[PDB]
């Protein structure tokens, strides 16, 4: 006995069991039980009644299209039972159910329910790439008022693989970002993207937890930031400064770690929001001055006119520096924080005050 | 008894009626009422009379293509009556719509009538998106003098979330915006290109008004922008 899903392109007595190409069984009745429900029985070979068994699965192929080998026989037959043996009790009666669902009805498998912000454009069926080689699929989609949550599939043998730790990263858009040094394409290869789908990033050693996170991209899961707008580290406040709107970058010693993330615009003086590498935090203190620049400064000194080997984010968006000092805690504590000073020299200004008339 | 649109690929005895993929019913009757009115009418299973209710439908199946499944049993039937049941009081007769109207039919659904200055390049029966999940369909596309006026439906499992305060931008042009640092490709994507339609930007809390507008792009739902050129706050000399 069968209980099938819809009982589609299926016959009531032409319908096989294929087991290694081979017709073994037959489809010999389809009823459509009360409350929506299809359900059929089939006679099987006597040889074939051993194979019967606990994890022993039934599941429907389609007649897929197939472009390396060009078969009529595939494309006449249409629907057909795939019987793919199991161990245990010898049962008889079995569950089938679609082809998108069959991967979650093996007898081991590793299911995860992976969320995200946005489907990002991956269907029900997209498979499961680790190292380019397909390793799991997607199973269904279902979109909730927080977003979009995913459900993926793992095979038994890749199963060892992921380890618990792992990073999941979209590969259903492609991306280029375009530079004069930094030229790069993200996200996709052209083969790839028609299949799209989820590609892992496996790690060490886990725990294996439920719920997972889907990084839109590749850089986003290496510097593990789910969301769109990073942590303010820092806030600064400045008088008049051209350097940034959102995007330059933090110099240390004339060494770009860092980013600006966001200003605002007041009627006397900034107030900006800087992002630092959590690496990175323990480069600054209390005791750190910050001062800024704008564009490309050419030096006039002697006969040298050096242009400034700049991020391209300062020629188009001055950057800011910064570097600890003895003195500095006494800027810091007059006023309710750090002040983003114009220029490097007047930053350099600390110490004890004097008045001269 | 049924009131079909239009009798185009419909046979007098072997149009069937398809539940769960098997075969409940039969077209046995198909007539032209003066007027200009297809009707005609079918003998249903006697198990699947207690299907037929008031928010029951029955709509036609074209024979799509389908590029995933190549079945040649889908290309050789042709139309199909599909039934859908619902619940209430038992009726004996259906108004059958073409498969772009069905949405509209369905029980439950949010019909909206959102306005824009152009087509976009918006057919009628491209999809709508959340998210970038499909959670509608744009219905039909009437050209009035003031611009183009859309209806468009969303699902019933859609329906709580839009909450009645959303932005509608079109996916069905490219664009470009090319700079040294400011590099953005907007509208859409290339699987989103060909499939077309409109975007929600989803709100928090609203009243659901009857008219909305169709902004051209992600932007100037953001500003906030229908008219293409924005208000003058303050003028200067020079």
């Amino acid at each position: 006995k069968l209980e099938l899903p819809s009982g589609a392109g299926l016959t009531a007595d032409s319908t096989p069991l294929m087991y290694q190409g081979l017709e073994v069984g037959q489809l010999t009745k389809l009823d459509l039980n009360p409350g929506g429900k299809v359900t059929g029985e089939m006679t099987v070979d006597p040889s074939v009644v051993t194979l019967l068994r606990e994890n022993t699965r039934i599941e429907l192929r389609n007649p897929k299209l197939s472009l390396s080998d060009a078969n009529l026989s595939a494309l006449l037959t249409g629907k057909t039972f795939e019987l793919v043996p199991g161990d245990g009790e010898p049962r008889k009666e079995f569950v089938v159910v679609p082809g998108e669902k069959a991967l979650l009805h093996e007898p081991d498998v590793l299911t995860l329910t992976l969320t995200a912000p946005e489907s990002y454009g991956i269907d029900a069926g997209q498979p499961l790439i680790l190292h380019g080689v397909q390793v799991g699929q997607v199973i269904d989609r279902k979109l909730t008022s927080k977003g979009v949550t995913f459900t993926v599939a793992i095979e038994p043998q890749h199963r060892e693989l992921v380890k618990g730790d792992s990073k999941f990263v979209v590969n259903s858009r492609v991306d280029v970002k375009v530079g004069l040094d930094g030229v790069e394409f993200l996200g996709a290869s052209a083969s790839e993207w028609i299949n799209g789908g989820i590609r892992i990033l496996p790690g060490d050693k886990g725990e294996m937890k439920a719920s997972y996170p889907l990084y839109a991209n590749l850089e986003k899961a290496l510097e593990n930031s789910l969301s769109d707008l990073p942590t303010t580290t820092v806030s600064l406040s400045a008088e008049t400064l051209p350097d940034v709107q959102a995007g330059s970058v933090v110099l240390y010693r004339k060494f770009e770690v860092g980013e600006v993330i966001t200003v605002r615009p007041r009627a006397n003086a900034f107030d900006i929001d800087l992002h630092i590498k959590p690496e990175y935090r323990n480069l600054l203190t209390s005791n750190s001055v910050f001062w800024a620049e704008g564009g490309a400064k050419v030096q006039l000194n002697g006969s040298g006119l050096t242009v400034q080997a700049s991020p391209l984010s300062r020629a188009l968006k001055g950057a800011i520096s910064f570097d600890n000092l003895s003195g500095a805690s006494a800027s810091q504590r007059k006023g309710d924080k750090r002040i983003l000073y114009a220029s490097e020299t007047a930053a350099r200004a600390v110490g004890g005050q004097i008045t001269l008339h």
